[PDB]
């Protein structure tokens, strides 16, 4: 099996939100078929952010996702290869944020390149103004359709007030092989930062996700 009991993986990002560009390197690790991980953080250019670290975080690992026996782990099923995940985040406000992520299995370790745009948020908004307190656990509506996995949900960040800000989010999962597509089901996830310095420059972050029927 290529997927162990205990696996790492290395990641970079890079992209813009509202004209603002910037790369993060990261490293973590977990226990794919436990669902749980952990990463530690660091922007490499672009520090510090002048927006939400919040919207990037959802954006840094889909082989940790413990799955039932009787409903097909695709993305795991996918590696060493891999596969590769496109998604849209639509923010309540106007805000928009577009990403593309390639994952594949090198020497033991997962290897992640994510490139994300965000663009339109208001300069008022709590994004630019930074004003988010992380994301409260969300359930993705998983499903085949066109020969690929699809996610659907609708995300709530935390706002620093008491409110939520929220999102319509939709991802489509492609392997680079055709692997079992799996029936529809959903994914309980939980992502939470559990470091960071003042200025977000240095942050860490765990998840934890599990597939159950519908």
């Amino acid at each position: 099996e290529v997927i162990k009991e205990f696996m790492r993986f290395k990641e970079h990002m890079e992209g813009s939100v509202n004209g603002h560009e910037f790369e993060i390197e990261g490293e973590g690790e977990g226990r794919p078929y436990e669902g749980t991980q952990t990463a530690r953080l660091k922007v490499t250019k672009g520090g510090p952010l002048p927006f939400a670290w919040d919207i990037l975080s959802p954006q840094l690992s889909k082989a940790y996702v413990k799955h039932p026996a009787d409903i097909p782990d695709y993305l795991k099923l996918s590696f060493p290869e891999g596969f590769k995940w496109e998604r849209v985040m639509n923010f309540e406000d106007g805000g928009v944020v577009t990403v593309t992520q390639d994952s594949s299995l090198q020497d033991g370790e997962f290897i992640y390149k994510v490139k994300v745009r965000g663009t339109n948020f208001p300069s008022d908004g709590p994004v630019m103004q930074k004003k988010t307190m992380g994301w409260e656990a969300s359930s993705e509506r998983m499903y085949p359709e066109d020969g690929a996995l699809k996610g659907e949900m609708k995300m709530r960040l935390r706002l620093k007030d008491g409110g939520h800000y929220d999102a319509e989010v939709k991802t489509t999962y492609m392997a680079k092989k055709p692997v079992q597509l799996p029936g529809a089901y959903k994914t309980d996830i939980k992502l939470d930062i559990t470091s960071h310095n003042e200025d977000y420059t240095i942050v860490e972050q765990y998840e934890r996700a599990e597939g159950r029927h519908s």
